[PDB]
């Protein structure tokens, strides 16, 4: 829709930009308040860096999927500088949040309830045909009340078939990505699955670089002869079970995200 009908676009004059939390090429991301009341995240492009259209195209897709679990798009302002504006996570990111005092404190308790957030976060993504592909640990945001959510849709995709095919250039981290999307860039929900179970190991280690002591290719080459990521410290074995679940060969042979959540809040309340 225009601008002018469009439900999210709102006045610049609405925003006050209080503090900056992320700077870089493209433009820079501040916590701010709406109408002088409501605090806001604030992303602006930077005129030059990149394509408008692509910056919006990520609201866009916000604007298609909503959920409790899922960072929520407030507003957008689409004359330059561009802004998106979306819901405000008093924590951070949950990669750097294990890492502070009180992330530090929390038990496995906590960690697989919050795991089964971010399960069931990705079965409402996975039941209304769509992929991240950008799951990991710094890609989900935690609240004030410890509670977290799925984030940055920057590579998210309706799918309508079953699978997504990069370009032959795109380029994406290898910890994190499953064997298919690296080798022959076709992503699927079952991609995400793979991430899943990397970022698994990333909250159990409270924020640990995944596959320790090894080089992308070193991980490339364990992966191919059967290998996964060495149990990680203090990781009970159920749940290093779970993931190695996500890391099945055939991506077929990987469980749902509806599947994940469910035995993640098992194991939740046992412990
Ligand atoms: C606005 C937006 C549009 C499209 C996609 C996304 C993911 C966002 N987007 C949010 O929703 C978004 C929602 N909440 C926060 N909270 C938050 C609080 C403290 C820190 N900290 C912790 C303390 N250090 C000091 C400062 C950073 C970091 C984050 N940050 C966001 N950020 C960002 C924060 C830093 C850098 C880039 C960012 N992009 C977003």
């Amino acid at each position: 829709k225009p601008w002018w009908e469009d439900e999210w676009e709102v006045p610049r004059e609405t925003l006050k930009l209080v503090e900056r939390l992320g700077a870089g090429q493209f433009g820079e991301v501040w916590m701010g308040y709406y109408n002088g009341h409501t605090k806001v995240a604030v992303k602006s492009l930077k005129q030059g860096s990149m394509s408008p259209d692509a910056f919006l195209a990520e609201a866009n897709l916000m604007k298609q999927l909503q959920h409790q679990r899922l960072v929520r798009l407030y507003a957008v302002v689409t004359q330059e500088p561009i802004y998106i504006i979306t819901e405000y996570m008093e924590n951070g990111s949950l990669v750097d949040f294990l890492k502070t005092p009180s992330g530090i404190k929390l038990t496995i308790n906590k960690l697989l309830d919050m795991a089964a957030q971010i399960a069931e976060g990705m079965a409402f993504i996975e039941e209304r045909n769509y992929i991240h592909r950008d799951l990991r640990a710094a890609n989900i945001l935690v609240s004030d009340t410890l509670s977290c959510k799925i984030a940055d849709f920057g590579l998210a995709r309706l799918i309508e078939d079953n699978e997504y095919t990069a370009r032959e250039g795109a380029k994406f981290p290898i910890k994190w990505t499953a064997p298919e999307a690296i080798n022959y860039g076709t992503f699927t929900i079952k991609s995400d699955v793979w991430s899943f179970g990397i970022l698994l190991t990333e909250i159990v280690t409270h924020g640990r670089i995944p596959y320790p002591g090894m080089t992308n290719p070193e991980v490339i080459q364990n992966l191919e002869r059967g290998y996964r990521m060495v149990r990680p410290d203090n990781c009970p074995e159920e749940l290093y079970q779970l993931m190695r679940l996500c890391w099945k060969e055939r991506p077929e042979d990987r469980p749902t995200f509806d599947y994940l959540r469910s035995v993640l809040e098992d194991f939740f309340t046992a412990t």
